[PDB]
């Protein structure tokens, strides 16, 4: 089977507290148009929500709210100028995990 | 800073095909109670329904279910001799999600101080 890293083996059970706190961003990443929105910001950098709903295909207002709750969560950070918001991500929590979610899709290719 | 790590930023967008998969694997870590009892197994290599209900605050019935479900979605290997059944995670996917979520932990406590 597998086995836990050598060098974490001697921290403690992780707490009900810190499980709750991870688990938030499990949660976040745990659904296909979150991950592709992220997805999209993390390459991009950044992007208002009319050129964020082009690189997922679909229309703004399908994705607008999503993105919202996002920065309600302080996932990311919401600029708005007029009528353009332009989102990016602030958490580097959430980056590295959908970058090892990245890696394992890579994996899957057998690359 | 928040930049994506540069030899990752040339792979398309995921597809919602890609997205599934793995998907999955975060709703599986998405609960208190299920990443609590994923870490006592790592931790330890392996327990009974006894020894891992006690090591969280936990009754043997609510996680022995627990852990045959795990085991139902191939997380777990169940190993049964008699009637001691031993759990250890076959799912390295899901450890190495664990692990960074440890790490996580780890940093915000010494980010902040202590």
């Amino acid at each position: 089977a597998c086995s836990l890293k050598p060098s974490l083996q001697d921290r403690d059970l992780i707490t009900s507290a810190e499980a709750g706190e991870v688990v938030v961003l499990f949660k976040v990443l745990a659904n296909d148009t979150r991950l592709r929105l992220l997805h999209a910001l993390a390459r991009s950098g950044g992007l208002c929500v009319t050129d964020l709903a082009a690189a997922v295909g679909m229309k703004p207002q399908a994705v607008s709210n999503q993105l919202q709750r996002l920065a309600d969560r302080r996932i990311l950070r919401a600029a708005r100028c007029g009528n353009n918001i332009h989102y990016r991500i602030v958490d580097p929590c959430v980056l590295r995990m959908l970058e090892l979610g990245l890696c394992l899709i890579e994996e899957a290719e057998q690359q």
